[PDB]
């Protein structure tokens, strides 16, 4: 199954290899998107405002 | 400490080898949610107006 | 590359193995806050009642 030659194979596709090796980082960025959503809150206040 | 053999055992056990091969699609779902929410910026502006 | 003699490397440096064996549990929890998030929309009808 998983061996050193089974892994070595997929450097010669490069495209899908780059996707299965940066997906851990980008959960990361998912994580700070709810915070910029709580700005909102005060745009409310705002829209009130709005002739 | 990961063998070609150590592996191949989990696939006897059936339902938890599911556990180790499905989660990576179900976070991109969770991403799916936070895009979702936004809508509820409007049905603040129809709950001021809920009689 | 990820062999036998790769991973068990890592166990002499400690404090990066906790690192990359910890965090998949933990993308639940940070699936948490995002159901907390909602009670500030509910929020905004208590701020028009806030002199």
């Amino acid at each position: 199954l998983l061996e050193l030659d089974k892994w070595a194979s997929l450097w010669n596709w490069f495209d899908i290899t780059n996707w299965l090796w940066y997906i851990r980082i980008f959960i990361i960025i998912v994580g700070s998107l709810i915070g910029l959503r709580i700005v909102f809150a005060v745009l409310s206040l705002v829209n009130r405002v709005r002739q």
